[PDB]
């Protein structure tokens, strides 16, 4: 319960930035395109992240999936929340 709705706004803003078209699902091309912001990453790493973030395995990450994974590494989202 310590988690508040304000935090979701951060995850929603970060997940919303990944969704290129905004269909609720992010594909390697979408996540990879946003990941490019790192300026030092490869497509094979972005594809692996999806295989790890993809809870069902449909090939895309949804806000719900990103949230479940964001909780496993909240400290990770704080790093991307600064890149954008
Ligand atoms: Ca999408
Ligand atoms: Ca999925």
């Amino acid at each position: 319960a310590d988690d508040h709705p304000q935090d979701k706004a951060e995850r929603e803003r970060i997940f919303k930035r990944f969704d290129a078209n905004g269909d609720g699902k992010i594909s390697a091309a979408e996540l990879g395109e946003a990941l490019k912001t790192l300026g030092s990453i490869t497509p094979d790493e972005v594809k692996h992240m999806m295989a790890e973030i993809d809870t069902d395995g449909d090939g895309f990450i949804s806000f719900q999936e990103f949230t479940d994974f964001g909780r496993a590494n909240r400290g990770l989202l704080k790093d991307v929340a600064k890149i954008f």
